Parts: C-alpha cells; sequence; structure tokens
C-alpha cells in the first residue's frame, strides 16, 4: 500500500534501531573530521594494537600473540567475536521481523544460516572508511593498510569487502533503506534446505515492495534504487561465496587457529 | 435523437475522466479495507494534523495558529485551497462539452459562478464517508470528529456537507452517472444574470435528457431514482445558500482570516 507499507517499512526501522548499537548514521558520525566529540584511537600497527588491547579494554588477556597465537591470527580471532556478537543481533532482529517468527524455528535457522553473513558484510560498510574500520563500539579505528599488513594466508579477507565497502556507501543510504535492505536479504526463498519456500518468498515480496516505494520517499533522485541495491544483493551472494572458500582453505592449512563453533555451523555446506 | 443520446452521455463522462483527479472510484477504493492498498494518514487532532503538514506536505499555507491565522483558521485555509483547485477541474470540465464552449465567455462564467459550489457539494459526497473524509489526493483522511471540534464558527460549515453526502450516496450513484449530473447542476438556464437563457435551458434538457436514460441502463431496479436526482438538486440549490450565510457571518465576524479572491468572486452577488 502507502501507509500499512509505510508502516511496515517504519516497524522493521525500529527493529532495527534497538537491535543494533553501532548504526551507520551514528558510525558516520565518529569518522567525520571537524568533531573531536569522539575520537577512534586508530592501529595501523603492532604497537598500538597492543595498547589498544589496554586502552579499549579487551578481555582476553592484554593482548594475544604469543608464539603459538600471533598478531594476524589475534585479528582474525577479534574479528570473529564481533561476528559472533553481531550474528546475535541479527537473530533478534529477523525474529523482531512481522511474518518471520510466523516461520518453523528450523526455517527461522536456515534462513539465517545462509544469509547472516550478506547482511554482516552489507553493514560493515557502514563502520567503513576509503582509509580503515570501526572497531570496539566506535571507539577503535583499525587502518585499512594495517590489515592488509597481515599475514599472507589471512589480511586478504578483508581487503575484498572493503571494495564492496566502497562502492556500496556510493549509494548513500541511510538507516531507514538498510533496515530493509537488511530483512530482505534475510528473507530469501532461495536458501538452502528451506521448508516453506513459497511463504519465506512471499514476506520477501512485501520487503522488497516496502524497500519499493521507500526508496522513493526517502531518495529521489537516480536508479540505485534496485537494480544497483538487488544486484548488490546479488554481489553479496558471491562476496560471501568467495569468504567461505578462504574459510574452508583456512580452515585446511591454518590448523593452529581455531574456529568458533558457531562459525562452523554455519559453514559446511556452502560451496 | 432518443437514441444517439446515450453517446454524447459518453462524451461528458470523457471529460469528467480527464479532469477531476478524484473519482468516486478511486475514492470508495481508498475508503475501503486495506487488502493491498494505500490507506490515508487519519487526521483526527492537532497533533496528527502537524504531523500532517510534514508527511502529506500541502506545500502552501501550513504554519502556526495563534498569530492571525489559527488552527481552525488553518483548516478553512486548506479547504479553500482545494475548493479553488476543484473549480479549475470544473471549469474544464465544462469546458470539454462543446455545447457548453458554445455559449459565451461572459455566459460560461455566469455559469461557473452560480453552479460550481452546487457542483462541488454533489463530489463531496464521493470523497466522503459517514465518519470522515479524504484530503490531498486520498493520501490523507480527516475525522469528521475533528472538523466538528473547531471553532464554533469554522465547525458548522463543514457539517451540513456531511449530512448531505451520506444520504447522496445512498442513492448509490457511479461517476458515469455524476458525469451527468455534475453537468446538469452547471448548465441550468436560472442563473442570475445569464444572457443566453434559452440556449442554456435547452442544453440543459438534453442532459437532464440523457441522464434520465442512463440511469435506465445503469440502474435498472434502481426506485425514483432519476426524480430523486431532481430534489437532491434543489437541496443542493438551498445547501450552497445556507454555505453562502454562513460564509457571510465569517466576512463580517472573522475579519482576522483571509478569503480567496477567486472566491469572494463567486460571492461577490451570491
Ligand atoms: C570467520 C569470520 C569471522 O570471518 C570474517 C572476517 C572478517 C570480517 C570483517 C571485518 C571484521 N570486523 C567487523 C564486524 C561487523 C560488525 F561488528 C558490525 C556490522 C558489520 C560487521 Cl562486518 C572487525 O570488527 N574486526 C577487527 C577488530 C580488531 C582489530 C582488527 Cl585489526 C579487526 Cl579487522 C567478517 C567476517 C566469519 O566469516 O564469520
Ligand atoms: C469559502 C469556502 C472555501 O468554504 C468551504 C469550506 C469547506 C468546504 C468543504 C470541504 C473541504 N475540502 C474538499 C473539496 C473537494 C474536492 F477536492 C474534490 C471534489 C469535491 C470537493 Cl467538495 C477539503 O479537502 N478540506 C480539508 C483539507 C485539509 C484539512 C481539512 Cl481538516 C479539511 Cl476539511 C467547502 C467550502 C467556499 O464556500 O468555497
Amino acid at each position: 500500500q502507502v501507509a500499512d507499507l509505510k508502516a511496515f517499512s517504519k516497524h522493521i526501522y525500529n527493529a532495527y534501531l534497538k537491535n543494533f548499537n553501532m548504526t551507520k548514521k551514528k558510525a558516520r558520525s565518529i569518522l567525520t573530521g571537524k568533531a573531536s566529540h569522539t575520537a577512534p584511537f586508530v592501529i595501523h600497527d603492532i604497537e598500538t594494537l597492543w595498547q589498544a588491547e589496554k586502552g579499549l579494554v579487551w578481555k582476553q588477556l592484554v593482548n594475544g600473540l604469543p608464539p603459538y597465537k600471533e598478531i594476524s591470527v589475534h585479528v582474525f580471532y577479534r574479528c570473529q567475536c564481533t561476528t559472533v556478537e553481531t550474528v546475535r543481533e541479527l537473530t533478534e532482529f529477523a525474529k523482531s521481523i512481522p511474518s518471520f517468527s510466523s516461520l518453523f524455528l528450523n526455517d527461522q535457522v536456515t534462513l539465517l544460516k545462509y544469509g547472516v553473513h550478506e547482511a554482516i558484510f552489507a553493514m560493515l560498510a557502514s563502520i567503513v572508511n576509503k582509509d580503515g574500520l570501526l572497531v570496539a563500539n566506535g571507539s577503535g579505528f583499525v587502518t585499512r593498510e594495517f590489515l592488509r599488513s597481515l599475514r599472507k594466508p589471512f589480511s586478504d579477507i578483508i581487503e575484498p569487502k572493503f571494495e564492496f565497502a566502497v562502492k556500496f556507501n556510493a549509494l548513500e543510504l541511510d538507516d531507514s533503506d538498510l533496515a530493509l535492505f537488511i530483512a530482505a536479504i534475510i528473507l530469501c526463498g532461495d536458501r538452502p534446505g528451506l521448508m516453506n519456500v513459497p511463504r519465506v518468498e512471499a514476506i520477501q515480496d512485501t520487503i522488497l515492495r516496502a524497500l519499493e516505494f521507500h526508496l522513493q520517499a526517502n531518495h529521489p533522485d537516480a536508479q540505485y534504487l534496485f537494480p544497483k541495491l538487488l544486484q548488490k544483493m546479488a554481489d553479496l551472494r558471491q562476496l560471501v561465496t568467495e569468504h567461505a572458500q578462504m574459510m574452508q582453505r583456512i580452515k585446511k592449512t591454518e590448523t593452529e587457529t581455531s574456529l568458533h563453533p558457531l562459525l562452523q555451523e554455519i559453514y559446511k555446506d556452502m560451496y
């Protein structure tokens, strides 16, 4: 409609504000320039990361890169705990979605398991910059260069996500649209092992229609809307595909570094 | 020709369809359940109105209320802003009727002066409901309760119309019928200052003729509809008189509020 659909693209919006502490507009906030309200402790190297492990208080020993675990692997490790924490908000997000909680628990898991990462790599863009990423609830800011300065296996597992973030932030979206662009990716019927495909697909459509008129209310000046946003939903389906591969290679040669159980469950079917 | 009279009534319908931004079909379809829709933003308080001004915009007017122009006066400002736009559509409608467009400009004006509010009050029913009414191209829906909760002057100038629309919509007319009805109330030979009243009288007769015959093929089992629509015309002719009087009082008592120049011309001697 034009209101019931206006209240739908709104409800999901509150579900997106009450489940994600770091919103794009609250992140774009820090990454300003003439802002001293919040100055993020920049990393760029092993020294700043070490003290960051103190100045930004991270419960996991004042660092964590001995002759068993190293710098690189400790970042990857740090990377997965945030992810695991974001998978958590997404779950609480999707559950706040209307007909989502309608689905049987098994289907809710299938949707998350397969779309929780495409969604997260999409929000990544919200806290990104051409020169770095926001970490530690806005208090940190790990430079992009620093991350490319990581070991061989790792290091190249975060750069493509930047390549995407750059472009994806060129569409100039805002939290309102993101709330809908996320719920759309989670409510994806093309997910493997989905039980009530017709149902999911139906909720999807109303999502994409909600996102439809909404890109009309807020943004009235382009064409990014859908052919670009929808194409980016596909672009994300590959980023995840390439990401699941490095992950499988890491698990196959990085016998030293562990993988969070939850993340091991998510992977093991994708290809 | 009794036959072929059901042909020029389609040309009057085409003028209606191509000129009025809101048709009773689009309205009935909007004031009906939200089963796949648009859903209007209910305006019932001062807050929903302020919200409205933002959500549904409205460009002009808007603003505050205590200074000179107030909340009630704000509504009356909005009413007269759409009344001046439906007058613009009515005038284009009348112009899309050869017969009408045949008369001399000066006559076309006198007709579009004594009849435009009567038409205007017949169309209001299409966009009205038992409880409230559509505004801003179906975008909004200002309730009847909100309207009658205004300052006593402005409060009772909108109520008689609701009273009228409820009964009118019981006749169950559609747009093809309203096109004819509206056209009949416009081309009325009994208007003050009419120059060529005979010609006008005649054009009306053909409209009333097609109209009675149109009610044939469209409302078969319908009761005494034609003559019923005739009494409505007279009803419409009196409500426009009491409205003109209410307007007369607000022009004497409500000097703080202003009236649209085109609207003062219409009432300059009505
Ligand atoms: C196995 C794993 C964890 O791989 C990933 C690897 C990297 C990323 C991306 C960037 C990591 N990240 C943001 C996660 C996030 C978030 F918190 C909110 C929204 C979106 C996103 Cl993407 C982050 O905060 N990392 C970090 C912390 C301290 C130091 C350093 Cl040197 C780094 Cl790179 C995502 C998944 C996965 O796919 O689940
Ligand atoms: C001086 C004046 C203007 O007095 C009137 C007062 C009210 C009306 C009728 C209702 C007004 N209207 C529809 C005009 C219309 C139309 F747009 C299409 C077909 C028919 C009609 Cl009768 C409307 O949209 N009003 C409105 C807008 C915003 C908020 C609120 Cl609280 C309101 Cl009441 C008519 C004349 C007049 O006599 O012309």
